[PDB]
């Protein structure tokens, strides 16, 4: 009864294939076509403990955005239909990771409503070939689809990949928190409303 | 073949029905608990020409948050429904309406992608028994279960029911737009990705 | 069944004939005394497509002013009388002109509660013989008799008789906008209020 | 031969009736359903020594705007019925009324060209139960259809309910002598135009 | 052997009634005579596993003060009756919640010594009926009575009930942190000078 | 009698071939060696139905620069060579149109005489490998030959890709309205000077 979740997209620009075990053992399986972002999607499996399985292709030569955002919006809806009715779960993370000189703050809620709070100041333009300006996209695209409240926070840093690895350390052990099971609710759904819902 | 959409919610806090038909003919029937909503509500109808159906009950001894976010969601969900996959409209809306000096603004994308950009300053705690923080929650909540793209931009005002209202009416007006036949589209998805998806 | 509205205004100072078209073909035909004037209304029937019909004498060697307000004044009326109970129109009028580096955003509503709001700041004082402050009165005169929300927004603009040009051609496609059949209203009243009044 | 004006104006979300009599004896009978409203009309009866009767219900349980403003709307039409083609009349008011530490200077003209200037800044935001908004909203409807030019200035105050009041009493006494006979005119019409007209 | 804490008290002002189980399953049964506070409380058994009954009467009539400020001093009392010597427990306890935009990090130590670091700022001054000066109020008068050093550090926000509800799912989550055994402790007292208390 | 432009524009840099319908179906078939903009000139066949048929070659090694002022040139002879004498046509386009965050007004005047508004501020120099400088010159060159009044207005955006690709959703989208016939003007040319002329 590991909770895993399933998706394949596909548009004229991109084809993505997720699958995403919530209860894994780190097992990183990612390629997007996009390196840098292989690197941060196994640092997700690496820090949270999920099994990442990704696949992607897209029209990279127009730009990385169409493939990083389509791989965003899949990765959501897998976490979507992973975690289900969401009972018997923590329902919260909250950690703070660094790399070095940098220290990011995350802290999100399995709350079913998407938001992102984000303050990143990214100081270059490229991490390798990967444009900066995805990382926010990556973010916002993925709680649109999972219903996730996400704040990330830039407490320090100055080396771009730093911030943007320290970032993903940090959401993988907040959304490894959030994820796992409360040991104490005894399965009920962690809400006084009596439901967690993306509607 | 007119488009409609019906969403029941209920949760421990709310219920909440809606019906709407995107080709309707303004039938204005809301009634949430709430009246100065039920009159923004009756300005969609109105100015929009949508047929809008409302039920609401809920906490309001608490205060009308909930219910306003509720009905909000409905809204939104209803909206979707209606609007399935989208072939053959306009889906851009974009209109400035005034009422007397308050002049607002809005601009909106059937899109499928949730997003909000709100800059009312409206300056008055209460519209009547009205919280007006509450208008930007239910315009947030609205976008994010109908998969809309909307900036909302005050370009003038100093009533605050003016402002709201004039908000609500160039919103509908330009939600009517959106939603319509596009004339010359042939009944094709207007979207070079081919699909348009709240995922 | 044209919409035709015909005033004639005098007073010891001036002396004025107006008769508009709502659902005209454009035929201009205003001489007031003022030349730039009537370039203007020729604008305004140009692009508005009304048939504008004006004929003004008055005190033009005190200044403009009381020909220039009185024809506004009068063309407001005859607005006001052409339009009648208002069933079945757009009532709301919404675009943005340019004329070259000009850049003008009007917005109106055919709401029967005079209002301008308008934030010209035309560089010279004199474009000709035109006394660029008229420009302001001629449109507070024109909404207080027909019974208009007006908003005149200055986007861009250096050129002075390119400002004022900008502004006629706006308001022309607003009006125009405003003032045409709504295809779906099927001849009902455009308010929530069951009613539009001047009172 | 009293100047009485008589107004009865209905709508969807208001009913209102006016009697005013310009020659009365301050007889104040004013139940708008805004009791903070028929305090300053009474005040308008007491020292503007106007005869005063309204009756007006509405959509109170949405705010009191509307009504308020359906009221100001009918007073003002009543007035100007009253006034006729405004022979003989002194046609100007001047008065700066105190009410404690609140001070209020009312300039007006009958003048038939609607405006109002406004600076009143009152530092809270409800008084009773009346939204302190609608003050400006009173007197801009009432100019509107009187065909008033009036200016209110805020000299000194810190009361709301001072200000508001402050302000009733000066447009009161402002108003009495502008509507009153000028002993001197000879009945003659006070305006070098010849006429003075709400068109 | 479940931590339970009972407190009645009684003045001219209130009566209140308290029952907290710190080894609870999050049973809600709060009825204070404020419904927002109810709420909140509602959060503080939903999100922090505790059981929580409350009963309140008093002079809401004056206002809720006096019956906000004696409910938190009795839950206060309740918490310090519950934990006794304070034995095997975490004593520390530090959560960051959000609820949408708002962002709320709560930091304590059940040290014995009252202590409230408190920065919210909340835009309007009431949500509901809720004086939302009373949130400062509630928190102040529970760590006196309770011998709590409570900080409560706001990170984002806009909306009022955000915020405050924010603070009470990261307050409730940092106390039942504070509250659980530690399960290295072996049972000996968390401090290094051999004691905890309230004096 | 669908209106379409052709052009072949050779030089030592660069050699273009250009083929657009103004009244198309949206047929997208542009390769100019320059993958974004391809991706924005398929937005300009996708929103404004414009059938765009471009093949460019050139001096990509030394940059793009000269192929995308090429392509903009014949884009623009092209589209003054289907226009004609612009009998009968709207003249006139004004639309905003977002991409998430991004929302761009365009508004533009097929006057005959070239000028260009832009105030785009794009926060990154490099899209994929495009040089987004490259944008401003784009617009730039085409109403140059084109003799278009354009302005290009940046209201919100923080993602490069976005602000972009909103504005050439926007642009197609008033190109396509300008373009468009007037019910309304019964063949005549849309200037009060009788003729619209590059000249
Ligand atoms: O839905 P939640 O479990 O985060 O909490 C219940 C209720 O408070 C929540 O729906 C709410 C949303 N906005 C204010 N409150
Ligand atoms: O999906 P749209 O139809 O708005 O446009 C296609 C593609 O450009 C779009 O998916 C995109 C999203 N972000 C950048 N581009
Ligand atoms: O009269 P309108 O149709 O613009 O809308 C009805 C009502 O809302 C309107 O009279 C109003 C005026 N001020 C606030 N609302
Ligand atoms: O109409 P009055 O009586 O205020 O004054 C005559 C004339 O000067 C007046 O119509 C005017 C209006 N604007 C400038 N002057
Ligand atoms: O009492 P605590 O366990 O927080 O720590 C012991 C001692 O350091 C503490 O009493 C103290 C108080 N102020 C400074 N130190
Ligand atoms: O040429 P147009 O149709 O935009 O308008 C006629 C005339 O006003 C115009 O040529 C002009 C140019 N500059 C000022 N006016
Ligand atoms: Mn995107
Ligand atoms: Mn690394
Ligand atoms: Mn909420
Ligand atoms: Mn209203
Ligand atoms: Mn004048
Ligand atoms: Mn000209
Ligand atoms: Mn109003
Ligand atoms: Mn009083
Ligand atoms: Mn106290
Ligand atoms: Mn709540
Ligand atoms: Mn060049
Ligand atoms: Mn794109």
């Amino acid at each position: 009864s590991a909770r895993i979740g399933e998706v394949k997209r596909e548009t004229k620009q991109t084809n993505v294939s997720v699958k995403i075990n919530l209860d894994g053992h780190g097992v990183s399986d990612s390629s997007t076509g996009i390196p840098f972002l292989d690197h941060m999607l196994d640092q997700l499996a690496s820090h949270g403990l999920f099994d990442v399985h990704v696949r992607a292709t897209g029209d990279t030569h127009i730009d990385d955005h169409h493939t990083n955002e389509d791989v965003a919006l899949a990765i959501g809806t897998a976490l979507l239909k992973a975690l289900g009715e969401r009972k018997g779960i923590n329902r919260f993370g909250d950690f703070t990771a660094p790399l070095d000189e940098a220290l990011i703050h995350v802290s999100l809620d399995l709350s079913g409503r998407p938001y992102l709070g984000y303050n990143l100041e990214i100081p270059t333009q490229r991490v390798g070939t990967y444009d900066t300006q995805l990382v926010e996209h990556f973010f916002q695209s993925l709680v649109n689809t999972s219903g996730m409240t996400l704040h990330i926070r830039q407490l320090a840093g100055k080396n771009s990949h730093h911030i943007i690895e320290a970032t993903f350390k940090a959401f993988a052990r907040a959304l490894r928190q959030a994820t796992e099971s409360d040991p104490r609710r005894g399965g009920t759904i962690p809400s006084s409303k009596g439901v967690l819902s993306r509607s």
